[PDB]
């Protein structure tokens, strides 16, 4: 809506991404606190990711859900593109997990409910996120989960690939194999997260790319003894090689382990 860098006072860095250098900022006239995600045009051009940036802006700017981070607008200058985002004051789920090591069943079930609700809203518009990982799950002022980083988002179904040499840990077999995929991709990532929240590490983690790939394609994971029967049941339903066999989000939200442990309403 006609914004420029001179309209803001920039503050401390909130985080770093591959391309996204994110800062706290304040709009000079209103004093409103927000985050500016800064991207270097030369790096976007070298990598050939301009189409992903267009989808990030066009998809995220139209979503309105309390568990989805708002994108208010954007602007650019000679060397950088600036995305104007809602500021998430309590940081990332990634950092919460590094601090706590693992989450209890109540916190896990509450975060899974919030995801589920955000994804149910996305999927109602045929939007699939495809990059649900803890560094992209931000926390609002009341500690509520907010899905962010819509760079890999697309309208379903899709055959487009995600990263090339980056983390495979949250991706399903159909995406790592380059096959056509849909909304069921986010259901698989939900199962990976549920496991990582309870155990402290994702289920297919390995020292190499090929071994992680092998474990994902064969769905090779085991549970430590402390994981309860209800959590094992939900995780096992979500991590099914066949996407058509993965549950609907309403079945996740009504699962007896979720309703028994989540904080509501
Ligand atoms: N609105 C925000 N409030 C607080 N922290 C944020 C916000 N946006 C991003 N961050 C932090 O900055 C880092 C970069 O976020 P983001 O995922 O948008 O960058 P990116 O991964 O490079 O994006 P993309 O995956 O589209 O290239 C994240 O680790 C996140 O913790
Ligand atoms: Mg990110
Ligand atoms: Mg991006």
């Amino acid at each position: 809506r006609q914004w420029a860098l001179e309209d803001f006072e920039i503050g401390r860095p909130l985080g770093k991404g591959k391309f996204g250098n994110v800062y706290l900022a304040r709009e000079k006239q209103s004093k409103f606190i927000l985050a500016l995600k800064v991207l270097f045009k030369a790096q976007l051009e070298k990598a050939g990711v301009e189409h992903q940036l267009r989808r990030e802006v066009e998809i995220q700017s139209h979503l309105r859900h309390p568990n989805i981070l708002r994108l208010y607008g954007y602007f650019h200058d000679a060397t950088r593109v600036y995305l104007i985002l809602e500021y998430a004051p309590l940081g990332t789920v990634y950092r919460e997990l590094q601090k706590l090591s693992k989450f209890d069943e109540q916190r896990t079930a509450t975060y899974i409910t919030e995801l589920a609700n955000a994804l149910s809203y996305c999927h109602s518009k045929r939007v699939i996120h495809r990059d649900i990982k803890p560094e992209n799950l931000l926390l609002g002022s009341a500690g509520e989960l907010k899905i962010a980083d819509f760079g890999w988002s697309v309208h379903a179904p899709s055959s487009r690939r995600t990263t090339l040499c980056g983390t495979l840990d949250y991706l399903p077999p159909e995406m790592i194999e380059g096959r056509m995929h849909d909304e069921k991709v986010d259901l698989w990532s939900l199962g990976v997260l549920c496991y990582e929240f309870l155990v402290g590490k994702p289920p297919f983690e390995a020292n190499t790319y090929q071994e992680t790939y092998k474990r994902i394609s064969r769905v090779e994971f085991t549970f430590p003894d402390f994981v309860t029967e209800g959590a094992r049941d939900l995780i096992s339903r979500l991590l099914k090689h066949n996407p058509s066999q993965r549950p609907m989000l309403r079945e996740v939200l009504e699962h007896p382990w979720i309703t028994a442990n989540s904080s509501k309403p």
